[PDB]
């Protein structure tokens, strides 16, 4: 079930999925639509669903990673897409090697330097570009 906040955009929550403590590597995965795509992992929060368990539930489902939960870097809009995405660092300790959308729809996952992502985001998804500025 789709949520949304009292302006219409629709809720969602992602992670910036770091290799280590460092914060020097983060994994994208590809886009379903357009497959060579790659995006930061995130999705639609359910129904009461607290921000911080969507994004650790659409990281599991999307990448296939679980970790440490740290801090919320922001909640940043879409106006193009009308979506509104708390976005939250995730420390990746587990890495799954047959998860949802791998089963499901052949989803990819990539470690990137962090300035390669910035570059790979820009052009489709400069506000996720945006997520790393801080
Ligand atoms: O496909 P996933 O959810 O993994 C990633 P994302 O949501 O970013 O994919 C969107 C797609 O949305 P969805 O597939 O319907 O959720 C868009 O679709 P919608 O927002 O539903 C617009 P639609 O109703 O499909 O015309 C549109 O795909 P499409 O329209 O080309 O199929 C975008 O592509 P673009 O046309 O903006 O370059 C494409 O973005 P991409 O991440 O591929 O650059």
């Amino acid at each position: 079930t789709r949520t949304y906040d009292g302006d219409g955009y629709k809720k969602r929550a992602a992670c910036l999925c770091f290799r280590s403590e460092s914060e020097e590597e983060v994994l994208l995965v590809s886009s379903s639509r357009h497959p060579d795509r790659w995006i930061v992992p995130g999705g639609g929060m359910e129904p009461e669903e607290e921000p911080s368990v969507a994004a650790v539930r659409e990281v599991c489902e999307e990448a296939g990673v679980k970790g440490t939960l740290g801090r919320l870097v922001g909640i940043f809009e879409n106006q193009e897409r009308k979506h509104r995405t708390y976005v939250y660092v995730l420390i990746v300790t587990e890495v799954l090697e047959d998860w949802e959308d791998s089963v499901n729809i052949g989803r990819k996952r990539e470690w990137f330097k962090i300035e390669d992502a910035i570059k790979v985001l820009q052009y489709h998804k400069p506000v996720q570009a945006s997520y790393f500025e801080t």
